[PDB]
RNA sequence: GAGGGGCACCACCGGCCCGUCUCGCCCGCCGCGCCGGGGAGGUGGAGCACGAGCGCACGUGUUAGGACCCGAAAGAUGGUGAACUAUGCCUGGGCAGGGCGAAGCCAGAGGAAACUCUGGUGGAGGUCCGUAGCGGUCCUGACGUGCAAAUCGGUCGUCCGACCUGGGUAUAGGGGCGAAAGACUAAUCGAACCAUCUAGUAGCUGGUUCCCUCCGAAGUUUCCCUCAGGAUAGCUGGCG
RNA sequence: UUUAAAUGGGUAAGAAGCCCGGCUCGCUGGCGUGGAGCCGGGGUGGAAUGCGAGUGCCUAGUGGGCCACUUUUGGUAAGCAGAACUGGCGCUGCGGGAUGAACCGAACGCCGGGUUAAGGCGCCCGAUGCCGACGCUCAUCAGACCCCAGAAAAGGUGUU
RNA sequence: GUGGAGCCGCCGCAGGUGCAGAUCUUGGUGGUAGUAGCAAAUAUUCAAACGAGAACUUUGAAGGCCGAAGUGGAGAAGGGUUCCAUGUGAACAGCAGUUGAACAUGGGUCAGUCGGUCCUGAGAGAUGGGCGAGCGCCGUUCCGAAGGGACGGGCGAUGG
RNA sequence: GGCGCCCUGGAAUGGGUUCGCCCCGAGAGAGGGGCCCGUGCCUUGGAAAGCGUCGCGGUUCCGGCGGCGUCCGGUGAGCUCUCGCUGGCCCUUGAAAAUCCGGGGGAGAGGGUGUAAAUCUCGCGCCGGGCCGUACCCAUAUCCGCAGCAGGUCUCCAAGGUGAACAGCCUCUGGCAUGUUGGAACAAUGUAGGUAAGGGAAGUCGGCAAGCCGGAUCCGUAACUUCGGGAUAAGGAUUGGCUCUAAGGGCUGGCAGCCGACUUAGAACUGGUGCGGACCAGGGGAAUCCGACUGUUUAAUUAAAACAAAGCAUCGCGAAGGCCCGCGGCGGGUGUUGACGCGAUGUGAUUUCUGCCCAGUGCUCUGAAUGUCAAAGUGAAGAAAUUCAAUGAAGCGCGGGUAAACGGCGGGAGUAACUAUGACUCUCUUAAGGUAGCCAAAUGCCUCGUCAUCUAAUUAGUGACGCGCAUGAAUGGAUGAACGAGAUUCCCACUGUCCCUACCUACUAUCCAGCGAAACCACAGCCAAGGGAACGGGCUUGGCGGAAUCAGCGGGGAAAGAAGACCCUGUUGAGCUUGACUCUAGUCUGGCACGGUGAAGAGACGUUUUUUCACUGACCCGGUGAGGCGGGGGGGCGAGCCCGAGGGGCUCUCGCUUCUGGCGCCAAGCGCCCGCCCGGCCGGGCGCGACCCGCUCCGGGGACAGUGCCAGGUGGGGAGUUUGACUGGGGCGGUACACCUGUCAAACGGUAACGCAGGUGUCCUAAGGCGAGCUCAGGGAGGACAGAAACCUCCCGUGGAGCAGAAGGGCAAAAGCUCGCUUGAUCUUGAUUUUCAGUACGAAUACAGACCGUGAAAGCGGGGCCUCACGAUCCUUCUGACCUUUUGGGUUUUAAGCAGGAGGUGUCAGAAAAGUUACCACAGGGAUAACUGGCUUGUGGCGGCCAAGCGUUCAUAGCGACGUCGCUUUUUGAUCCUUCGAUGUCGGCUCUUCCUAUCAUUGUGAAGCAGAAUUCGCCAAGCGUUGGAUUGUUCACCCACUAAUAGGGAACGUGAGCUGGGUUUAGACCGUCGUGAGACAGGUUAGUUUUACCCUACUGAUGAUGUGUUGUUGCCAUGGUAAUCCUGCUCAGUACGAGAGGAACCGCAGGUUCAGACAUUUGGUGUAUGUGCUUGGCUGAGGAGCCAAUGGGGCGAAGCUA
């Protein structure tokens, strides 16, 4: 009778991200007349660091075309960047690490961070620390090239997508171990209320579909379909299959 | 002695009206018909057979209403609460002394070399002993109409850490929050608190207030989701 | 089960009966047959005992019962479970059974005299304080009054 | 006998119509009973003074405790006059009280530079807009003609 | 003090440096500067004030008057605070704004000169600064807890000694009166603190509680290991006081001379072997189970093995998305996000492994493969309502995948040269048959398994075994260091836990002065038995019965607390669960709308359907301060291009920013035009620089998405409700729930029980009807095969056969067999019977009016030879009349009626219905279980009577079959009387009494009694009947001692006496069971045990009545009563006896248990606070003392005491 936890995660009280240190949306700087047909030059001033993002950020200072103004940006940092550098952004950038070109004038398997899933919209795919896409298949005539996602999955999108080439920094991150349940508590209390998850195997049956029974046991089967109502999915929504993986993924 | 007329009422026979049923023939014409009416028998009706009702008052019985009085566990509607407590977030404050001795570094010694050994230095750690703090294992100690609607005395757990804490701030009742004990949400929690619906319902417990006179029971029948209850016949009293 | 009680159940013991003559009928049919109904007429003393009866309306409470002879079912048995007939208790005091729901007598307005019922009469405690009658019995565990509240098989050259 | 201003009989009428009980309701009073009790944190003593009156007030003297993570010195929240003086001893302080945070009368809190005031934090909240039968809610940059100001430069009027 | 500041100059034989590091050709060292903080010192303030001290005036303001002083040094791992310098740790990076300031730019502005302008963040001077808070407490008395409440509640400041120390202990500054009272006494019982001879867990469920060990220095340290640990392992040695020695630093001079720190080591002397002297402060070892650890958890009964965790897996998702919120919006959260991310689960570090199953239940994917399936639409028939037909969304069905999804892992056959088992082979159920491992496990019923080991003795522990009720692999299996306020077993050490208690101390209790409640209370308060609601205080019969009281005490008041939490009932609830009943949000689909323009393709019959591409304008999403969009031309250094002459433009190109941590705006210039200069000077204006036109701001989707509405899926996510009755309590079982036969049933009828013996929910076109002819079961005697049983014949044959089935009744030219016809098993109205209320249904009887059958006819027949075989209202369906009504009147369809058949209610006079609750709640019930008590005694026990036997012989010394009669209430039942507004439920411990059915002790009788030893009876309950191991045990079983280790009762004696082990709430784990929530006298673990001050009883203490008062000395009525058992020597190795063996009485020495006392002796105790020893502190030191809640410790009188 009683609703259970990730139903309280959709109101939004305690379960609101942190984003007090935060910085700002680390986002590509908006298109207009010098990137649809030139360059522009510009500086990266220091290389922060986002609480609860695993990738740094690099703040690059341009030079307003319009008005007499520096106004700052904040980028994925790409990897191998340094301060002092002039990063270049525009359609007629020349293609080195960490300038920002659309998708359509650079080669087939040039490895892309930070891309536009629909054009202007000032990056939203492959941004986490030490994750790229790669581009194949110009199709010139209705401009449309197709990327392949941090997943493994193809995905054509607009030829006019702006992406910044290499790779984000910060990578090879989860190799370490956390090693102990203290250095978690810290990873979590940067980013959510969601760190320690009690089983619903271990709590009642107000509290959970699972929990119950003289003996913790599931009893029910534990991959439920995808309609199934809110408070009801828990455990393997809509599951392809189980148990442990045989192959690689064989199913498009 | 006998005879006669017989009230009311009771029993019986006969008749009458309405519905139906069987059997049968006749009659009438604001118009001759897939019309109207009648008969004789048997049956169904809360009927007729020279009317008794109405209004008013009182008494008894039963029913609907708070319904002889008091009693739930509930359900619903609309509100008030995070001054305790649960968890986030904001901005502050707090934590003696010792023990072990990681990385780094320095010298010396062995050795043909590869390298090894030794002594320092160095001070790491959800590291150990252990104050303040925060807890609350054991005595199954004291107290148990207590100092106290949870306290005390030893003993004990942990004290740089997922640490302790102040004020600010957020989340609210089939909701919240929960390192999950159905824990905690103002001494209230396996669904808060206030007011209303509400005098909710109870075949179930308790109670039910003056005297004398007369009569005086039953616990059995049949039916019931009936078995602690009713309805029905018996038993009773009252009126005649 | 041939036979077959006791106890028991129905019915009859009159005028609403008995008899005679006549009329109706569409029933019955050799028949003025049969049977029903109807009218008129003739004569009342028809077992014992006891009692005044008939009928209608309204109607409360009750719908857990229990007990004892007798007869019975289940049970080793039960202050057990379940029936039959009658009485009682519940609703009911009183005399007695010391005690008591139901045993035994007897049912009750308020009192005086008398007499009894069941039970009793050494003393509690009313009444044997009779010159009561005949026998039986000795217990180092005597006996002592329906229900009823404690005993059996077996045995004694104990006594009759 | 107390009491000090109303009351009753009869014939009819009408009821919020008579108590011993409901772990009844409210009020009062017992017995228990001058009883249980006034036992956590080492401790009091002598003299004096004022007074009707002193184990407890004050003052001196001795002996002790706390022992600087204090029984010491100041604050925040909270309280609200509890602070201070004099008077009082009815009640209250669970013994007393000549004492008090009690009662009675009268005093006391002074700021440019101590804080509030100001700023924003998590967050809270209008307007535009949207939703909604509606009280209203969502929402905080979103679907908005969202600047009322100006170093300036010049015209036009207008004034010392 | 700091500097990641400068200049000179260039370093290697590398140097400068720190406690550590670190720094250097991107400039070290060295030399000379610059800047920042200066909270320190000097000075102004400022000595005039402050304080200390010595005076002197002034009665009263006096912020009186005056003298002198307020001075030199040192030191430090010191404490506290501040400033700084450098490191480390982070999958953790540790706030915004208000304000304020520097810099860059240079639009402007300024006096224009032999004088002063604009300006000034410089030095002084003037004016103003409103509003509100301001006392005090801040806590064992100003706050919160009902209060002056051992509780709670945020901070700052903090001295001397001892010492590692903000520890403990002692003192100074500053506080206080011992915590809401004083006195006297020093009994019990308590609470808190000690101590104890000998033994050392023998106590106990358990070493609970207490005690040991404890600091530091010097040695010395194992198994195991994840190599880090363990580890303060373990095990030793030392420690004082006093003298000394040796070592450990600073600064001044040209290697020496003057001052400072408390450490370290070594030796001597010394004391009654005492030294961490108080204080502070690790008991250790060997093992097993579980969890890796740290963390966290039910505030107020559980701190754990639970939860969390890192690690390991799996799952969904590329944003119009996934998962959630929301009454609502294209509203919100994750998201200031983007697969190294978010969301959803499971297992739980490491190491090592992850077996076999896709049948089931889920989940998931697919081909115009196909079964089923809604509205809308399509077609047909009709006058229409309406009806039918075909087409076919998702889902279901079919097929595939998936077990680190829920989960499951059994049998049965054959098969090896002793037997056994089965490597092997073959199959069933149902897909597979439990692999590696592991085990009587926290998982094993039987079970206290068997076997080792530990003990004298072990239901314990450990190690094995393993067809294992019911082990098993992320339901995770097995190991394994470290760590557990976790569970358990042993060992050492230690101890009053125990033998077995004793004594001392504080605070009470006790008495007094003051002050003073509450629970509770029908009336009350001495018993034995009887009866009684079966356990009285009162009642009956007995015993008996003096005031008034005090300190205790726990037997009784079935003592108080509470309308039993168990159990049952209720047509009372609630929490959860699901393959319950009924719906619902949400979501997936189809339709119609919003919803337009074009082209192409296809399926079926111009008609209809459907698909894909293109468009844009609705609609939607991004982005922006809606900042350059689309077409058109300006420019060749670029193409000079189809050809070629000076060039032509089928086809063409874009542009001016890319070695570097710089700057970039507010227009230059050119052309025109005005007022201003007489063909020249000021101040303004416009254009080109900066192309032109144009209808979305620019891109991305787009007639889709989305939304409104309806139709169909799905939907315990959520809501509502339900969960039969009877019942020797309930459940399970059964159906005695509707019905029929025989019996019970007691000779009319009626009659109960979960009484007995059975039966029914059908069957039958003949097994209904009628007529005719016939005789059955069985037997005898004959007949080819032919027999017990074949068919044929004759005789006998009263029902011994048959009649559909259960019984009972009935029946012979029959009610049975065979045959011939038939449909009366049809239509219709009443009455009667049965059950019964004298209602209904069902069944039946007698008719009557029809139409029929059969028979020659009489007749018989409206179902079955009789007794059973079945079913309301409402609804539905069919039939019946040339019927009645269809609402103003007609016609027609339909609908409604009337009449009677059917489609059901078996809970059968008829609701529509799954669980669970140990998280639980209410109303009740002793109408009703679990406990005692009561009736009963089957059963358990203990006895007799008879005597076939056994006993060499010999029934009865001792036994005794086949029987048979009893007792007892310590067994277990049976029953359900008392108790449900409560009688506290096992065991043990402690303690008293009682019984006898006698184990021992006394006195005895009988043996198959030689003696010794046994055995069986008698009077007899006087007196005894132990110490332990395992176990919660009662019970058991074993070791040992003993005269003997007999059995019982008292509300299964005994919880205001205890304990809490077990059972029996709530947490958790495992196994089996269930889909699940959950269940299991199956296992394991952790789990609040309240009150006496009342009345009596008992125990002690005063006293009361009576004697005139009072005293001494006495008597005994009555009541209590207490002693017990063994051993040794003697008798004696004798009697007796073949021997072996082997008594007793008398006497004598002790002892055991028990009872009464006592302190000479010896132990304990000890606060004579007696005496000296001693740690830290304190009084200036000595001397003498004090404090440390009794500072410790050695001896100790008296007194108590074994
Ligand atoms: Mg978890
Ligand atoms: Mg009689």
């Amino acid at each position: 009778g009683r609703v259970i936890r990730g139903q309280r995660k959709g109101a939004g009280s305690v379960f609101r991200a942190h984003v007090k240190h935060r910085k700002g949306a680390a986002r590509l700087r908006a298109v207009d007349f010098a990137e649809r047909h030139g360059y522009i030059k510009g500086i990266v001033k220091d290389i922060i660091h986002d609480p609860g993002r695993g990738a740094p950020l690099a703040k690059v200072v341009f030079r307003d075309p319009y008005r007499f103004k520096k106004r700052t940006e904040l980028f994925i940092a790409a990897e191998g960047i340094h301060t002092g550098q002039f990063v270049y952004c525009g359609k007629k950038a020349q293609l080195n690490i960490g300038n920002v070109l659309p998708v359509g004038t650079m080669p087939e398997g040039t490895i892309v961070c930070c891309l536009e899933e629909k054009p202007g919209d000032r990056g939203k795919l492959a941004r986490a620390s030490g994750n790229y896409a790669t581009v194949i298949s110009h199709n010139p005539e209705t401009k449309k090239t197709r990327v392949k996602l941090p997943s493994g999955s193809k995905k054509v999108i607009s030829s006019a997508n702006r992406a910044v080439v290499g790779v984000v920094a910060g990578g090879g991150r989860i190799d370490k171990p956390i090693l102990k349940a203290g250095r978690a508590y810290h990873k979590y209390k940067a980013k959510r209320n969601c760190w320690p998850r009690v089983r619903g195997v271990a709590m009642n049956p107000v509290e959970h579909p699972f929990g119950g029974g003289n003996h913790q046991h599931i009893g029910k089967p534990s991959t439920i379909r995808r309609d199934a109502p809110a408070g009801r999915k828990v455990g393997l929504i809509a599951a392809r299959r189980t148990g442990r993986l045989r192959g690689t993924k064989t199913v498009q």
